[PDB]
């Protein structure tokens, strides 16, 4: 929980869903749900995204 990347892309719009790509990098800031995590895009936008549609980085 700190750095995750999407390998399925989705692009929501933000303000409710962090738009990612099929291999985008993000950071885990909050986690209200279990399936959706509040990660921040490289832009610094706090939005929820699917954990199954993304992974973690090292």
């Amino acid at each position: 929980a700190e750095y995750v990347r999407a390998l399925f892309d989705f692009n929501g719009n933000d303000e409710e869903d962090l738009p990612f790509k099929k291999g985008d990098i993000l950071r885990i800031r909050d986690k209200p749900e279990e399936q959706w995590w509040n990660a921040e895009d490289s832009e610094g936008k706090r939005g929820m995204i699917p954990v199954p549609y993304v992974e973690k980085y090292g």
